[PDB]
């Protein structure tokens, strides 16, 4: 049979592949669920295409190059890599990882969720997280679209292609001007996991320090006693005193621990931000934590040569030395 096709995307997966269906996409890319007649189980399979940018071909390869050496319940790893037998031929790269039913971001759209299960949701989230930092990687992209979920709420972190070593839930710091990025996303996910609805959902950049300020009251002079992009400072400081909202009002009805821990989390100092073992040890997490249950990394993670000075030419033969060994005849 042919390649098989879905929304545009030709998807060359077969024969071991077949019966695809969409399931996601990305900047350049698309993801589909498949059958899998080796291992009798549906997968999902990531189809990138990122050689004609330098930028992607650097994602792509940290992408690779950690989930592969990264080994954890609730991370998404890599199975199988396809791409062509050639590097002229290759244009694309499939990377095949295990299927999960849904995500954060779907179950939000449509279920209320209980006190007890953001608990566990938040757990496994910094569990997760808890790994990926101890070998001194940044995820940089965490949001509910990329907290994959189970049927049985097993929770895994998925789309590593920004991790090294979106608006909604980008940290006031990368604005203005680190691990504390990915606490300020997860703190976001908290706050809508108790609302059902994103706490800061600005249109621009502008508007989103807006919604931030909005909630958190205006920065004290410490909190702006850092370095800091000129516009954005003397913007601010054009600005009207905004007052701080308590959150219980914001969230009449959350566990006043969990609103402890969100407090800490959503600060606007990432000096002062809660780091992820202190948030793990919080007492709103008490009936899950158990560091005797919760792995870190063998060591950190490091790049022999760093990629952003390398030629996209010479990261596609990377990309290509990287994916060999699930080449049949290696
Ligand atoms: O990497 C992923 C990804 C993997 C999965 C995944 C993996 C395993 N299972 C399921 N199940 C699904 C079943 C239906 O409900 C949702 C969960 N989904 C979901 N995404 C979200 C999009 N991306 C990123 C962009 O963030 C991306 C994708 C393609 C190209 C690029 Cl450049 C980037």
């Amino acid at each position: 049979a042919g390649p098989e096709m879905v929304r545009g995307q030709v998807f060359d997966v077969g024969p071991r592949y077949t019966n695809l269906s969409y399931i996601g996409e990305g900047a350049y890319g698309m993801v589909c669920s498949a059958y899998d007649n080796v291992n009798k189980v549906r997968v999902a399979i990531k189809k990138i295409s990122p050689f004609e940018h330098q930028t992607y071909c650097q994602r792509t390869l940290r992408e690779i190059k950690i989930l592969l050496r990264f080994r954890h319940e609730n991370i998404i790893g890599i199975n199988d890599i396809i791409r062509a037998p050639t590097i002229e031929q290759m244009k694309d790269v499939y990377i095949v990882q295990d299927l999960m039913e849904t995500d954060l971001y779907k179950l939000l759209k449509t279920q209320h969720l209980s006190n007890d299960h953001i608990c566990y949701f938040l757990y496994q989230i910094l569990r997760g997280l808890k790994y990926i930092h101890s070998a001194n990687v940044l995820h940089r992209d965490l949001k509910p679209s990329n907290l994959l979920l189970n049927t049985t709420c097993d929770l895994k972190i998925c789309d590593f292609g920004l991790a090294r070593v979106t608006r909604w839930y980008r940290a006031p710091e990368i604005m203005l001007n680190t691990k504390s990025i990915d606490i300020w996303s997860v703190g976001c996910i908290l706050a809508e996991m108790l609302s059902n609805r994103p706490i800061f959902p600005g249109k621009h950049y502008l508007d989103q320090l807006n919604h931030i300020l909005g909630i958190l009251g205006s920065p004290s002079q410490e909190d702006l006693n850092c370095i800091i992009n000129l516009k954005a400072r003397n913007y601010l400081l054009s600005l009207p005193h905004k007052n701080k909202v308590p959150w219980n009002r914001l969230f009449p009805n959350a566990d006043s621990k969990a609103l402890d821990l969100l407090d800490k989390m959503l600060t606007f100092n990432p000096h002062k931000r809660i780091e992820v073992e202190q948030a793990l040890a919080h007492p709103y997490l008490e009936q899950y934590y158990d560091p005797s249950d919760e792995p870190i990394a063998e060591a950190p993670f490091k790049f022999d040569m760093e990629l952003d000075d390398l030629p996209k030419e010479k990261l596609k033969e990377l990309i290509f030395e990287e994916t060999a060994r699930f080449q049949p005849g290696y």
